[PDB]
């Protein structure tokens, strides 16, 4: 009825577009960085310029992304986007970003949250929604109007370098589940939602970033894993879903030649009409807005010219174009209009039906009209927005919010002996020891906080940040003259040496430095009594580097504090477990591999402990 209603009022305002227009509203460029004239390269856009404008005006794209650098403070963020809205010629812009939560974040004042794979760890689906619930306000009151969330890629590959922690599990249920819960949170505050990357990018040992990866599955487990959460989300209203650059040639096995060496390869999902039409559209059902991932990637500009891609993905069936071409000045603007010509030359043609773009551009316009994008809602002034939202964005009730998840998804491993928590005496001298330095001043300023709220004793801390660092004779004479140590070990890929279950304590380098110097630390606080914890911070899989610990946590989530700013929650909360403050309530979303015994579970799924009793949870 309402529904009935929204498509007629798509297809008489499509009806009334040129052809021009129509491939405006199928691009969503980026403009990170603008170097207008007589600036002598691309700075940073915070606020926008009648160059920038005149693009928008000129192309009459459907969209912008807008990233870290377009978002760090909200007064500046409200303007931007009142300004964009102002520069849309006809039809109010999507004005989408990558607010995961976690790890992937950009709204600089905004409420950061510990991630995908802490809310795995806390399990409780309700957790999902109102994270995916503030997000979603905080978008809002920025007139920030799209989510790229949530990640539904399923974590089954520990060697994963892109997905990691922003999935929520390597179990289908649970990510479907989390993912579900996400998006309603979203979808429930007009926000738009894109589930990603499809058909699954969990499993990818390559990052398609930096090259073209490549799933190998059949059929079978392709639909029973990576394909689950997908159908559940789609089913249940998915507004949009967002590409993946890696080859399934269980799916598609077209290759075409690389423009890079020459070479065969096998298409990536986003440029394959087997998976987009076939799979996506028809198969599973899905009639919402298809997004490429950003083309500007190197798993497709390395092997695909820039036109080129755009003309195939909406060949495949997307509607939009994410990141067709970056244009940073006025004199790279013939990127845009090149890309128009490509696409008007393939509709002329034919290898494009003009009803294929008035399908897309149809689908676009119904989503903005779904979620109140169009017309544009807010009568308010500028000013009046700005005070509103700063009231919203990282508000106080928000932090409470993410304190609260970040603390329930700290899971213990480990605490032989009520190792934990740390009780310390009187003037202990506390070791810090982490990577880098913004995670020992996080681990730093947590523990200054919790002294200066007197629940716990006065302490002196140290730091030690060990990246790129060997462990030498100065090290292991801190960690001597510390009466308690708290370690972070940082992996994306696990890669230990490790030799007939040994891991290799020997290497006197600094190549090897996540594991060799955090496992050296670990040897000399063990050697000398030392009561030691090690925290995993990023990536769980690290916790089969110590298996001598006696005490051991996870937190998901690395980044620290900087600029008298938490980038992340996850640290502050395994540092409030330690000493006592918190309750860790988190379970493995993921197993952990063993490194001593190839082919083992060292940590089972679902494994966590009752840091106060040390029975599993
Ligand atoms: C695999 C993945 O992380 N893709 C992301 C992503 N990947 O592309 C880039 O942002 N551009 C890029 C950065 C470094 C190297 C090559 C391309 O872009 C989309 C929009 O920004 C995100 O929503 C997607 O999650
Ligand atoms: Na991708």
């Amino acid at each position: 009825a309402s529904a009935s209603k929204r498509a007629i009022d798509a297809n008489q305002i499509v009806n009334r577009m040129s052809l021009d227009e129509k491939l405006g509203q199928m691009l969503m460029p980026d403009f990170r960085n603008w170097q207008k004239e007589g600036e002598s390269s691309p700075q940073a856009l915070t606020k926008m310029n009648d160059e920038v404008a005149s693009l928008v005006k000129k192309y009459q794209f459907g969209g912008i992304i807008l990233f870290a650098e377009n978002v760090k403070t909200t007064k500046q963020t409200v303007q931007l986007t009142d300004d964009y809205q102002k520069a849309s010629p006809k039809i109010p812009l999507m004005l989408s970003i990558d607010q995961e939560g976690g790890i992937v974040t950009r709204l600089g004042e905004g409420t950061n949250f510990p991630g995908n794979m802490a809310l795995g760890a806390a399990r409780s689906r309700i957790n999902a929604y109102q994270t995916g619930s503030i997000i979603g306000k905080e978008l809002s009151a920025l007139g920030i109007n799209t989510d790229f969330s949530p990640v539904v890629d399923i974590n089954n590959n520990p060697d994963n370098p892109v997905i990691g922690v922003r999935s929520f599990s390597s179990n289908r249920e649970l990510t479907s589940r989390l993912g579900l819960y996400t998006m309603k949170g979203l979808q429930r505050q007009d926000i738009a939602s894109a589930l990603k990357h499809f058909p699954g990018h969990g499993d990818t040992d390559v990052d398609s970033h930096y090259g073209l990866p490549l799933v190998s599955h059949g059929q079978e487990r392709l639909r029973e894993v990576e394909l689950y959460p997908f159908q559940k989300a789609i089913d249940a209203g998915a507004d949009m879903v967002m590409t993946a650059h890696v080859q399934f040639p269980a799916f598609d096995d077209t290759t075409y030649k690389s423009k890079l060496d020459g070479s065969d390869i096998l298409v990536p999902a986003t440029l394959s009409k087997k998976v987009m039409t076939g799979l996506l559209r028809q198969e599973m059902g899905f009639n919402g807005v298809i997004v490429t991932d950003a083309l500007n990637m190197k798993a497709i500009a390395d092997h695909f010219g820039q036109e080129e891609a755009v003309v195939m993905a909406v060949k495949a069936g997307v509607d939009i174009a994410l990141m067709p071409a970056s244009v940073t000045s006025l004199k790279e603007e013939q990127k845009f209009a090149r890309v128009i010509q490509a696409l008007k030359e393939a509709v002329k043609n034919g290898d494009i039906p003009e009803q294929q773009i008035n399908n897309s551009v149809e689908r676009i316009i119904s989503l903005k009209i779904k979620r109140g994008m169009y017309p544009a809602r807010n009568s308010d002034s500028t000013k009046e927005k700005i005070a509103k939202a700063k009231k919203i964005v990282g508000s106080k009730q928000h932090l409470k919010a993410e304190k609260k998840l970040a603390e329930k998804a700290v899971t213990v491993l480990k605490n032989e002996q009520h190792t934990l928590p740390f009780k310390p005496k009187k003037g202990s001298r506390i070791l810090i020891v982490a990577p880098y330095e913004e995670q020992t001043a996080s681990i730093e300023q947590t523990i200054h906080d919790l002294i200066k709220r007197k629940k716990i004793k006065p302490v002196s801390l140290s730091k030690m940040n060990f990246a790129s660092q060997v462990f030498k004779t100065e090290h292991e004479k801190q960690v001597k003259e510390a009466d308690y140590i708290i370690t972070g070990s940082y992996v994306v890929k696990n890669d230990p040496v490790v030799n007939d279950g040994v891991i290799d304590d020997t290497i006197s380098d600094s190549s090897k430095w996540a594991t060799v110097f955090p496992r050296a630390v670990m040897k000399a606080a063990l050697q000398h009594n030392k009561p030691f914890v090690l925290m995993s911070l990023r990536n769980p899989y690290d916790a089969a580097n110590f298996e001598e610990a006696k005490a051991l946590i996870a937190v998901y989530g690395f980044k620290g504090y900087a600029n008298g700013r938490y980038l992340q929650p996850n640290i502050p909360a395994g540092v409030m477990a330690i000493f006592g403050q918190a309750k860790p309530k988190g379970t493995l979303p993921v197993d952990i591999p063993s490194v001593t015994k190839p082919g083992n579970t060292l940590y089972p799924l679902g494994y966590g402990l009752n840091i106060k009793t040390g029975r599993p949870l």
